[PDB]
Parts: structure tokens; C-alpha cells; sequence
């Protein structure tokens, strides 16, 4: 029902997005690692070592994709 | 009901908008594409290439037009 | 019963206003132009040709006049 | 019954506060000029003319005063 | 029940803590004073003669100590 | 339930995390100490003397850890 879940749910793992949040916090690219929806978190991750991002979807405003 | 629903229902698909968000995250010029409403969705992509942004509707403040 | 209704119904349409939102986007010297309150909007627009702003008013903080 | 409301009625008029809102904006040293409680509208004025400020009072984070 | 009113009931009077804000404004050193619980307003004051702070319990996100 | 409290019961004292809030506050390298879920506390700390931070579990966006 919600739109984040949706627009998370669909995303194949290993492609690359850039994710803006409801606090204005930009994150850049990003490659998109797994989202499990029966507790609503989605695992990403960006090279550093490797450095692992876990944020929560419920408050997360929007996704964009590159080509 | 929502006026974020309505400001993006009726507005034509390739028009530039400008939009600002409830993050504060000011959205330069973007060429409309699509809004499907049963699930609350709407698609902006500016020129990179090209960059396709995925926003939620229920969070989104305000829209610009330019004439 | 929402203030924000109320300082929007009231205001004639051609004064300038400045009004901040929640976000804290700082939207300059602005004359308004109208405020349609069965589904809540707010039209304003400023110099640019010209650039016409719509905004939600349930999501709208304050508005400031000057004499 | 809200904070907001009970820092805001007996606050006599004439003297300089300075507000803090949600969204961060501060507000400077402007002078407190009513607070109509009935539908919640504090009335504020810093000098520019008079710049008059219309800010909702539900949506006041903090009040500072000075001695 | 709300962790705010427990972080600031057993805070004893005197000890200078720093307090980040939901709005992200960040407030330096400033020694607490007193809080009352049965109306959740928490009263602050630093050096300026005296600048005293009133903010809003609910709405604070959280509180930092130094030892 | 809420994905906060996940994220937070099962990290192990004494690993570092850096965390992010709905504020957009970004918290630097701060190594985590504990985490009582009764009441939904964080308790975490860096190095100053030591400084002890206090922050709300409910109002915490994102945690990311380093390899």
C-alpha cells in the first residue's frame, strides 16, 4: 500500500540508485543490496573496506535511478 | 482529496516544473512524464544521459510552473 | 478551524507577502492572487515573464506583511 | 492543555522574544504584540516601516527571553 | 511513557547538557533549571546578563552530557 | 515491530556505528554502548573525557556500520 514499499519491492539487487529522505539527507550512489517487506528494511551498501547503510523504508521520500 | 493528488492529476505529461518537497530538497527544472494515481505514484526525469526520479505524491509540498 | 484557512481566506488578492513553510524553504516577496479553500490551495506568483507557485496550505507555517 | 498555547497567553505584550519553529527558521528579536487563543494566531512585528509576522502558534517549537 | 519526560524528570538541576532538536537546531552548552512534568515543559538558561530558554519537551530528540 | 528497535536490540556493545536522525544530524563515528528497549533508549558515547549521547530510538532514521 505504501508507495515506498512499492518502488523498494521491485528493485532488482545490484543496480545502482540515488535515495533522498525526509531529513534532506542525500545520499549518493549507492548499490542496492536487498529489501525484506515483512518488517520493512532495506539493506544498501556503498564502497569506503565496504560500508553498510540500513535505513528505514517507511520514512524514506524518494529514488532515482540513472541509464 | 489531497491537493497533492489533484495539482498532479490534471497538469499534461512534458511540461517543466519545479518542485519542493517537505525536506526542503529544491527539485530544479524537470520535464513531466506520468503520475498513476491508484497507488499514489508520480515519475519526473531530468537531463543528465537521462535521470529518472521516483518521488512519493503524499509527501510532496509544491509544484512551479514557468511561463 | 485550521489557522493557516484563516490567515489564507481573509488576505485581498495583489499584496505581497513573504511566507515560510514547514520545510523552512524562505519563499521571497510574492503578490498573492487567490485561495481556493473547498479542496485547500493557494495560488501566488511572482516575477520571473512570470513564475506561478502553488502550494499546500495545510502545510504552510506563516505568512508576513509589510507597510 | 498544549505547551505552546500556556507560553504564549501570558506573555504580556511589549517585550522582545525571540522564537524558534520546527522547520529551524530563527526568528530575531522582534517584539511579542497578542496572541488570539480561540483559534490559536500569535501576532509578532519586527522592525524594518513594520514587518508583521503571522505565525501558527501549534507549530511554535521555543520562546527565549531576555534580561 | 515518552523518553523525553523520563531523559529530563531525573535530571538533577545545575548539570550543563547540550540538546539537539527535532528541527536540528543545535543548542550549546546550557545549564538545565527545572523541569515540570504535569504541563511537560522543561525550562533552560545560558549566559548572554541572562538569556533563558522554554522549549517543548515532546519535541526534543535528544540530550548530550559531558563528564 | 517498529524497525528502530530491530536495528538497535541486536547490535553488540562496543562496535561503531555512525547514525542518522529525522533531523538530518548526521552523528559521526560514535562507538554504541547499550540499548534499553523497555523504554526505547539509546545509549551511546564518544570520545571528548568521554561525552554521552542520549537520543530517542523512535526518532532514529538510519544506523550504518564500517568493515
Amino acid at each position: 500500500s505504501l508507495p515506498a514499499r512499492w518502488i523498494f519491492a521491485r528493485i532488482t539487487p545490484g543496480t545502482t540508485i540515488s535515495i533522498v529522505t525526509d531529513s534532506g539527507d542525500m545520499i549518493g550512489p549507492v548499490v542496492f543490496v536487498a529489501f525484506c517487506q515483512v518488517h520493512g528494511i532495506v539493506f544498501v551498501t556503498q564502497e569506503s573496506g565496504q560500508a553498510t547503510t540500513l535505513i528505514d523504508v517507511d520514512k524514506v521520500e524518494s529514488v532515482t535511478f540513472f541509464s
